[PDB]
């Protein structure tokens, strides 16, 4: 026989070794059942221990498995109601089995900080169940992705809150020429293709920049590490990567870095230290063309 | 991969078992649209004899667990069955459900084929169908559960529509006439050589332990006691035993009998009336020494 009353498991779907990062998700599959005689499940809830940000909900599909494996979404529940650290969704179809995911957005205030979670149920003969998962590690990393990069749109800046980087324009820079303070790395193209695609910093040599003049006001001493190849899943989205995580920032080598990088193309990344040891970043180049790089960044303080 | 509203249909029914007027045929239609497309609006199936009433669509899909049992999903509204066809509107949205359609079989199919056309319908106004059968309907009828007990002891295999029907000493009393009807009279005896047993015109009176015909209870029938078969639909036990029309036509009543002694559960009697009109097999479901349980399958010969 299986449980002769409500029941309940429940399983993260985000893998062990992805980092759980502030503005993600972390996806649960919620399964109940109770034997069909005995009554009806009439409602789920979760209780975060901290709450989650805007967007955390129950989806209101149970998903059923066909013969094949595949998902038959039935929507089986009104809409989820979050307050706080609880999201609670009804049932307003009769099932007696359904599995439903949560996703968990990620906020602010858990960065750093571990996250716990207890599932549980209601049926219609007044039966409960309860499930708890965690505590799960929040990493303390920003990321940003698939940001483009140009000769005009050229000024990395690792220092803004909550902004793994940001790219300033030279017409930002016209109009705000203190944002010059800020810039890390200048990026630049270079027909030469010696220099190709090229990141510079306050002190890189005349001889490599091929005419690019950093603005005045540019006096960070950026740390760089030229890689080839590294790929990071989250960054990349690219299957069977590995994961960057707090730690391998931690633990980098910067000893033998250099302050100019030349000839990025696709799938080319820098490792990057701020010239005052506050932030570690890693760069990723997505893509890279004549008129455009497209990049993205994961960045840890210190 | 399905990339239009698609549908396959299975009948549940096993194809041992015989269709039986009052039972019902028993199918699952299976639908599946991709899910971006749309969902699954309504189902429909059209038979070529109005089925009985009672003829539905149960409105849950099954869906099945990893333990490969049924999850029942309240999708759909209730089914409408207007003559030859059921109907049937999804409530909920999904894109993929089987939903069980059962017919009824209707005396007017009795001995004829029957087909369906199942039918489906999707939010993007796409169809599909798919059809199933000829399926053949038996002769038979069929009647459970009756009561036989001292004074319910009366069995009538003539009636119409009526495998067999039981008529008390009290119904002799009143309407005479019916002994004229009368094929098999039922007596428990309390010595354990007779115990529940058969006894019909010519049966012989040293095996009857006292019992009397009704006078005007004319009609010899032929029996043979059986071991060993219980059939599934007489019975609801586990056994694949299923008597069908072929085995009435051809079973041999040679070496038959005028009495049946020691009847008891699961005990069973091949029967043809005095006349050769119809054959029958009466099955004891149980038996105290009280009350007997009796199921019967009859042809018309």
């Amino acid at each position: 026989d299986p449980v002769s009353a409500l029941s309940n498991d429940c399983i993260k779907r985000s893998l062990p070794v992805a980092p759980n990062i502030v503005g993600n998700e972390i996806e649960f599959a919620y399964a109940m059942a109770i034997p069909n005689e005995l009554g009806k499940l009439s409602s789920a809830q979760v209780v975060s221990s901290i709450a989650g940000a805007t967007g955390t909900y129950f989806d209101p599909n149970s998903y059923y498995t066909n013969s094949s494996g595949q998902d038959i979404p039935v929507k089986v529940c009104s809409d989820s109601q979050t307050n706080g650290t609880t999201t609670v969704i009804d049932f307003t179809v009769d099932t007696c089995a359904a599995t439903l995911r949560y996703y968990y957005i990620i906020p602010e205030e858990a960065r750093g900080k571990d996250v716990q979670f207890s599932f549980s149920v209601k049926a219609s003969n007044g039966q409960v169940a309860e499930y708890k998962l965690g505590p799960y590690k929040i990493s303390k990393m920003d990321m940003a992705k698939n940001l483009s990069v140009t000769n005009d749109k050229c000024y990395l800046s690792f220092l803004n809150e909550g902004e793994a980087v940001h790219i300033y324009s030279k017409a930002d820079l016209q109009a705000n020429p203190s944002l010059a303070a800020k810039i890390d790395i200048m990026y630049a193209y270079s027909e030469k293709s010696d220099l190709s695609h090229a990141f510079y910093t306050s002190s890189s040599p005349k001889e490599y920049m091929g005419g690019t003049e950093l603005p005045s006001g540019f006096v960070n001493n950026t740390k760089m590490i030229k890689v080839y190849g590294l790929q990071d899943r989250q960054l990349s989205d690219l299957q069977y990567s590995k994961f960057i995580d707090d730690l391998d920032f931690e633990t980098i080598d910067m000893s033998k870095c250099t302050n100019y990088i030349l000839g990025l193309k696709e799938e080319a990344g820098a490792w990057v230290e701020t010239a005052d040891g506050k932030y570690r970043a890693y760069v990723y180049i997505n893509k890279a063309s004549a008129s455009e790089v497209t990049v993205s960044v994961k960045r840890y303080k210190m």
